[PDB]
């Protein structure tokens, strides 16, 4: 399923990457990806980046390949791209058209995107990693809800389940610091009040009430909440990818709403889905070991 | 009025993304004087903005982020204005607004100015244009931002300072701009491509027919541009007791096209419109201390 409208285009900008399809030969230049790891933070996936080109015995700069006052950043390392993607369902789907496209010119067929991202726990541990086995809104419902001329349209999330198993797998066939639980993952629009926070500038809920979404939540199977999810599993499904989410929790939200760990240990769990999902990719063809 | 009643809770209150907490500042002390805070997607364009802010006001030291290195968000402050970035998207200029609103209360401000400083796409204006909004509204053309607290619907109305507006109006009259400021209706998305009408993402579902049919109703209610944040920035102010508007450029005529076609250079020429006017009525009404 193309979009019939894109060949009209006898240039197509890449507004938010700061290229466009004459900047570089696509099929030559990105031809060969087979993965797309994503997350929220421009530093965090430069990092990933780099650590994955370490990996793969690579001695030459990670360069950014978007433009200098693009809204993304862009890294390959071998058979990976690397991007981030904001905060939030419209700043993820912004990433998601624009990267989609680029797959769609470079000729990449059936790629797996996987989202590394931190979440708020729900009955775990912080610090453990969830392997989100299904993406539902604040509803529970496995949708992404958009609002397209005006009219109301959902779109199924489907997570790569066959993936999401062989990182479990993996996970028990390393010796890592952390919990691996594989599980399900609300995305809300919010970071405050739609993730029954207390916390926020404005709350008009009750404590008893914040519990009862929680605790429902919970017995629904529900592990973590995010807020990107819905998006990154509907749209990859649709423009004929695959789509996994691997987040660190970074607080149990049956127990608090802040986010009380240090900077320092903050950061350190935000690497451990990268940490999984980079054996994963050392394995599966991601980067060549030289 | 109305405040968080949880918060008085709180021994220390952790601004997660912005890596600082109530413990790290007197926070009346250090932005007890208040009265602007500028906003909008880029760090690197608000910074330089409050640079630019800075030079008017006299200040010869350079301009330091307030937030942690490793935050999400940067945060600047030159005399009595705030300066932050919100990112893209409502979800993202929630999370801006709810801790800088919390911000505000714990330094004892009241009553302040929300600028939105925007790019967007324009409905019938030409490229540059600075469109003042006078009301924000969602894709449906209705003065709300929608919610989803507790997996209830939850709706809130918008509200944009038009006395501020009008005066914003009246000076740019007598200023020497490179383009025309147009006083008229934004739409915000929750996307870029397909619910702002473009038929240029990976996925559409609609034909330019459908696009015209929506577009030139939205202009017909009196809309002239269209963004992502503007009914998250309108309903949450008034709520929590302040007051907001927005100032966006144009970076393309919607009713001619999608793609943004200008140089990137010219976009960055663009993208600082807001500010060049903003930057004056802050002047004008003591955003700064003219020295
Ligand atoms: C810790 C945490 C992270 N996140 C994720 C998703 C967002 O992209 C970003 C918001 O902090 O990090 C949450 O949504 N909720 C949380 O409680
Ligand atoms: C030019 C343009 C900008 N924007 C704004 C709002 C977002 O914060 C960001 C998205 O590019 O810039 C639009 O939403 N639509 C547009 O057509």
């Amino acid at each position: 399923i193309v979009n019939s409208h894109l060949s009209e285009l006898d240039e197509d900008v890449f507004h938010h990457f700061g290229f466009t399809t004459k900047s570089f030969d696509f099929k030559e230049k990105f031809g060969d990806v087979k993965f797309v790891c994503v997350c929220g933070s421009s530093g965090r996936i430069h990092n990933f980046a780099i650590s994955m080109a370490k990996l793969a015995g690579l001695a030459l700069p990670v360069e950014n390949i978007a433009g200098s006052h693009a809204r993304f950043v862009l890294y390959k390392v071998d058979h990976i791209l690397f991007a981030d993607h904001g905060m939030g369902i419209p700043s993820a789907l912004i990433m998601l058209h624009e990267v989609t496209k680029l797959l769609h010119y470079a000729g990449c067929k059936d790629v797996l995107f996987i989202r590394l991202g931190t979440s708020g726990g729900l009955g775990v541990k912080p610090g453990t990693i969830v392997l989100s086995d299904r993406c539902v809104n604040t509803k529970l419902e496995p949708y992404n809800e958009l609002c397209i001329l005006g009219k109301p349209v959902r779109r199924q999330t489907i997570v790569d389940l066959n993936t999401v198993n062989e990182l479990k797998k993996l996970s028990e066939n390393l010796s890592l610091e952390c919990s691996v639980v594989v599980g399900g993952t609300i995305a809300a629009n919010d970071f405050y009040e739609e993730q029954g926070r207390l916390d926020g500038s404005i709350c008009t809920f009750s404590k008893e009430e914040k519990l009862a979404f929680l605790q429902s939540a919970y017995e629904h199977g529900i592990r973590n909440m995010e807020m990107e999810g819905t998006a990154i599993t509907s749209h990859c499904y649709l423009t004929g990818h695959r789509a996994i989410l691997v987040c660190v929790t970074a607080v149990n939200r049956l127990e608090g709403d802040q986010i009380t760990i240090s900077t320092d240990e903050f950061t350190l769990f935000a690497q451990r889905p990268g940490q999984l999902v980079g054996e994963y990719l050392k394995r599966n063809n991601g980067i060549i070991v030289r």
